[PDB]
């Protein structure tokens, strides 16, 4: 399996989808978010990125956490 | 009873409700606000979910944190 | 190379388009960066010199530090 | 969205990619093709750059004005 | 992994093992320090919890700031 | 199958049973089978994307024990 911090911009699109979070895709993209980035990610940021609604941002910020494992 | 962490959104609803608090409902539903949400949630998190009146929120914080000894 | 602490302002723009960072040159020669700026800059200089995609800004972040360390 | 006058020669790359024209990259980069060029290549650039099949250059030029 | 607010005094400790600081487990474990407490410990509780070299204990309070 | 008779489908096959499925597509691509695995060198690998130092060394020390 890819490590995530080897994952490319379509590999964080295609994993944001994998949990029903295409919607973000765009915003993610446009931003370059890349593996090496994705596990690091703060509330600011997320917000940067257009995740507002306050429990899915804090269910993405868990997400986020668990590929630190 | 069951445990806080496991609450579902509904549950959620449930809890505000009890506590007269069901004016936030909507809210905390629309924000997907669970109970693996509850005892984090600060008061930016309630200032962004509606609840504005600052004694009130402050009832609201206190409730949260008894949530841990529940 | 040059040693980054004597670069000039036009240095620096060469070492954004030396990395596909054109797009900042304009800002940074007009804010006046060289290289004796570099080692001191921060998010918030970033996002003031135009820096404001989240992945983008962490990439140059990134490079500033393989630069200069 | 970062606008195709800004795309740089790696964005062009991912675009060439993401429409499964990936054979082209290589060119393109060495050709140092980027966001500025990308909605003006005329058919004589295009074949320039390895696009030589008659009905897949066509497509390239279909997308490259989509872009606009 | 499990909520840092949900952690019992053995998943404290075994945090602390986990980050080699297993010299604090005890003092943790008889003071009753639990998650629901970890992420709020101040410099004089961890003074207090036994936790003294200065660079140490900076150490450990950049690791709760992370927890949380 | 002997490994000098493995399709590229075969190394594929191999490459996921070993959890090393990230390397699927480039080993494909690159036309990789059972008669040019055991002859791969460190910059072949590199080649095909196998850029984790230690990740890496572990696929050469397997593809030894495949001969
Ligand atoms: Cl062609
Ligand atoms: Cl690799």
């Amino acid at each position: 399996t890819k490590p995530v911090h080897l994952w490319t911009k379509p590999d964080v699109a295609d994993w944001l989808e994998s949990l029903n979070w295409g919607e973000h895709k765009e915003a993610f993209m446009d931003n370059e978010i890349d593996g090496s980035h994705l596990p690091n990610l703060q509330k600011e940021d997320l917000i940067d990125l257009g995740v507002t609604r306050v429990g899915h941002r804090m269910n993405i910020e868990r997400a986020l956490k668990q590929l630190l494992d």
